[PDB]
């Protein structure tokens, strides 16, 4: 079998539109995989401890210090709308669809190949490289999600998002627990803190092998491997924004006096006393029915503490926020509304024909507003009493705990009953996709990461490796690691990603916005004169639609 | 599969006469295609802009400045008449039948195979070149015709035209969206004119990439492409010509004086005084009935401005004529008619043993009568009055807008509703056989490039590429262009053009025009004592019909 | 030849003499294969007089264009590709609120590349020679008539049985939408006031 | 109009194919391409001329 | 009609209401409306 | 209303209604009338008005 092919390549996405403004969509995704071996055929149990930056008082946030284990197998990953779809494709159906439902996935292998390095040490020296017709290629797929979930889009490390550039998977690896404390301080602080690293838990190990645990493919030049399809159980998506917020909710007052001439700046009037209006209010000592004060059905977005770090059982973890965009963009808080930075590069959006290190990024400002601009909260005394005196007042300019940059805002919290909020948005193209979901008895009500959470079970993972290739001589009872012929194997990857949409209709007398190229994106979307590529992010639900 | 072959070679031409007078041809061709690897596996954006010719006043025609995509895949076209017949064939069917009609076509590709080369860098240094049994030559059929067609025949870029003389494709690009604006000049012109290229529009930009928009087929050395068949939609075309211009429409005058003596220096003589004539004339205010000014039904051919350049968007490009050859051939006006020429080389008809880039090329010259010779129009005042007074006569030599070099039948034109023409005839064997129409709302009535235009949908490009075949060391963050090892391939291409032709039957007392092997042409069938070979085009169209 | 440095101001190169190339060309007298010379199937697009009158039996009225919009919108002549304008008011557009009897106005300029580009036109004598003589060459620039403002372009018609063009593209909000046809003999291809 | 163009086998005039927009009085059959007829005695022409 | 799909890499033309023409949709504070004129064929296709 | 059928092929209604004010005609009878605006084109070069 050595001879012929076992696959097609297949690249396109295809629309099909079905009765009832329902389409059908399918994305074929398909890749070229470069593997190499393993560095060592061993898992090892390794620590990382930079107390060098965290013991200058002040950097409690750089902390690095975790215990995980390096595995020699490789995870392929294609958990990313980067590796699905192109700019031309996100236009169609951020512009036309509402709602997007994900059907199923799929993924095969096919086309394998296994190379062998002969290192012609002379003259150069030279090398050769040749096919080794009975090499095989390690192919594990963890169906009952055995391992520990590890989504590559995470640090950046998925599938490349070019149909005509070759890629690879990378190298596994998992947490492994481990107890530490670290006590904050700041440039002030005397003295050195405490900063220590306890060690294991024995209650909290988890030591997990693929061989142990999963069935092994070997697969040989004429071999292919496939999988069946898969279904998920998750909600839609909405590809709308919603515009409304505590203030534009319900009748608003009927105002006794119109302009008369046109202008913007020719205002009309409700035109009746502040303390003898009519309607309801949830201030029961006051007679003022102000927009800021008549009763509302509930509450849109919330407050919570930002630039926050809780600490636990393993360090210092940031506190996640959920939320839209509550504030004219020029104005925004984002770290009190916690929007996402996306640092990625070459194989996944930063220009092809850069180089260096120095990732590219950027920060994603959503259109629904469900966010909050602190400085615009206040809170007073019950007795109210207008003009509200300084001590009456808790402004977000008043410091706490003698901290001149510390405000209420920064620790206030104000979810409760009465919150409603929107789920997050796609964020094309180096967003994840799915989620799993936790595994705890009471769970989160979104996940910040991802659209579409399993509810059942997700889609396992793929681990593939390059089975060894002995030499002549091996010897078990070798402390020093063993020797291998290099091997190196090159397959193609192919998958097919399902989803189902529904078209949208007109509904306002004036346009609503949508995606365009102009003379100034324009060559964010075709090729360099030597070839350079890039994929610019764009975003996902233009398009009001009502709150209440 | 490694082993075996996977198909025939076949070159013959067969005729299958059926009842009626009607021949079936089928038309076998088949060739050894060589396909290098790709200098780059990216798409480049390219301008070329050769200011520097264009600069010089007076040289506008040279204008070469235009924008392209250029792809990593090769266009495999056997397009043109020499791919499928030998003069052999060619006299065969020019001489014997009156029309032809092209009914279907099919490729398929067998016997892949890929070698790779080993560079024994030592001694002279040597090469080597081993099978890559592994290795895959990827294959693309756009039938759905998503991308731009590009006639390989226009650029005399096609298959070979030799069964024993292996080939090869070329590489794919298509045009890309510029704006471009030159004003003319001559030489006198004082200062610089303007030359600008002001970049591309955003609403007409299409970057088209094969991975995105078509299924790529893998082929392995067992493996093996066919096509299945395809029916043309085409008008038939006529391998006759028609001699009959307005001149010679209708009923002659009758002659009362008949000659007495042999020879073509004795005349007839009408007998009638011109104003005394009986007939029809579209001049009502004379009573002359000439042979020039008696009624004609309508008009045969027509006048068109010659060596006019129009300007749109992208530059200057020169007006099409479509017209035969009014005008006795030693006189002729190629110019005026609109003679195509053709220039070639080496493997399509240019004497094989021939050295040096200096291409080989013929203008033709067709055998219908449908042309015009300028030099024989004039326009003249509507009081007639003859002799005609220089004041009331336009020559083709007086000058216009004070040039000297400039008539009116320079800008002269008489297409109209009375306007009747015939097709472009076929061209061996440099000619394009069929062509795909344009998608305008209204049609042209004609092409001038092929006899053969698609009503339907054409028969899609066929785009092959060799699969990269990567080295031990890839990495996906790299700006400079990563490596491969050398590979190439070779594969047998064959393909069947199936027309359907009627035999002519003779009507005429006296023999008709014949093409025939001779003395001073002889030598152009055969090979040299050296083993040289060319192709000499000949003629399609031998043999007249009556007009009306 | 290809370009090395990123930046559109690299240009790739043909790297082959004009006198040299391969191909096809409708000028029988020249070996010159150039962009503007080496032939194409058809034409797209046609040339005709502009701000030209006709007369008949009740009186003069201008002449059609049927075209779309060869040439970058800056540069454009409205006049050769024949463009609509719009005038209309209060109850169809214009601002509902303005007072007076002055309309409100627009010309719709097509995306469609069907148009022509007159200064970029020019005629020269068979014997091709370059860089071509005055005297073999007849510019839109050169008078006619002996009038100034008077061009060849200007009584130009380049249709024939090789042009090919699209229809009239629809007009929001003010455009017409259906159209009776003419009850002559043969029709025309098409109307230019609706699709 | 009174335009001969030429071809192969000498001149002729180029056809007209037009109505008669212009109040008779005025005209230009030249332009418009009137057709003129000539015949006699058999067909039309006084028999007894 | 007939619904369009997705054929090149890169975006298309579309109609938007922006900043800058934001206020040509709606009504003025007197109840003033008006109709700017858009354009029908914003999206290419090949010719040839 | 738009309407989404199979195939990609959606069926348009576009349902329009409006108020029309009627006045009496200013004559009821059919006039055969004349413009004449010879003052603006006897000025020699404005033959386009
Ligand atoms: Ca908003
Ligand atoms: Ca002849
Ligand atoms: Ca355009």
């Amino acid at each position: 079998g050595v001879g012929i092919s076992t696959g097609t390549f297949n690249n396109q996405t295809e629309f099909k539109f079905l009765e009832n403004g329902w389409v059908y969509i399918t994305a074929n995704s398909s890749r070229l995989v470069h593997l190499n071996m393993p560095e060592s055929e061993n898992y090892r149990r390794v620590v990382v401890n930079n107390m060098d930056k965290t013991a200058v008082n002040g950097n409690m946030a750089l902390d690095d210090i975790h215990a995980e284990i390096v595995t020699p197998w490789s995870l392929v990953d294609a958990n990313a709308w980067g590796v699905w779809f192109n700019p031309g494709d996100w236009q169609l159906i951020v512009n036309t669809m509402s709602e997007l439902h994900l059907v199923s996935f799929e993924q095969e292998i096919f086309n394998v190949v296994l190379k062998t390095v002969s290192e012609s040490a002379t003259q150069p020296p030279t090398k050769v490289y040749n096919n080794d017709l009975t090499a095989s290629l390690m192919v594990a797929l963890d169906s009952n999600n055995t391992m520990p979930f590890t989504p590559a889009a995470m640090r950046s490390e998925t599938l490349g998002f070019y149909p005509w550039k070759p890629t690879i998977p990378t190298p596994w690896r998992y947490y492994f627990q481990w107890d530490r404390t670290l006590i904050p301080s700041h440039t002030g602080t005397s003295g050195t803190p405490t900063n220590i690293y306890h060690g294991t838990d024995p209650d909290d190990v988890q030591f997990y092998t693929i061989e142990n645990s999963v069935p092994v493919h070997l697969l040989r030049t004429g071999d292919e491997f496939a999988t069946g399809t898969f279904f998920f159980d998750c909600k839609p998506c909405r590809l709308t924004h919603t515009w409304q917020t505590n203030r534009a909710l319900g009748l608003p007052p009927f105002l006794n006096s119109l302009p008369q001439s046109e202008g913007d700046t020719n205002f009309g009037d409700i035109g009746v006393q502040q303390d003898k209006r009519r309607g309801v209010t949830q201030m029961g000592n006051t007679n003022y029915i102000t927009e800021a004060t008549i009763m509302r059905p509930a509450e849109v977005g919330y407050s919570a503490p930002y630039y926050s770090f809780e600490a636990s059982t393993q360090g210092p973890f940031k506190t996640p926020i959920a939320a839209g965009r509550g504030g004219a963009q020029t104005d925004e808080n984002q770290a009190a509304d916690g929007n996402p930075r996306y640092a990625f590069g070459r194989q996944h959006g930063q220009k092809t024909t850069t180089t260096g290190e120095t990732p590219e990024r950027f920060t994603y400002i959503a259109h629904q507003d469900t966010g909050r601009y602190p400085e615009g909260d206040w809170i007073q005394n019950i007795n109210f009493n207008l003009p509200v005196t300084n001590d009456n007042v808790l402004l977000p300019t008043d410091p706490i705990g003698g901290k001149t940059g510390i405000n209420y805002t920064n620790i206030f919290n104000t979810y409760g009953p009465l919150t409603a909020l929107n789920n997050v948005p796609p964020v094309y193209p180096n967003g994840q996709i799915w989620d799993k979901e936790f595994d705890t008895d009471l769970k989160p009500r979104l996940h910040v990461n991802a659209p579409f959470v399993c509810q059942n079970n997700c889609p396992g993972q793929l681990f593939v490796k390059v089975a060894p290739n002995l030499t002549n001589q091996y010897d078990p009872d070798a402390s020093a690691n063993m020797s291998r012929i290099v091997t190196y194997s090159d397959f193609w990857w192919k998958g097919k990603l399902v989803f189902k949409a529904k078209l949208r209709a007109s509904h306002t007398w004036n346009p609503i916005q949508q995606m365009s190229i102009n003379v100034d994106n324009q060559f964010n979307y075709v090729p360099s004169n030597i070839g350079g590529m890039k994929i610019v992010y764009e975003k996902s639900q233009l398009a009001p639609r009502k709150l209440y």
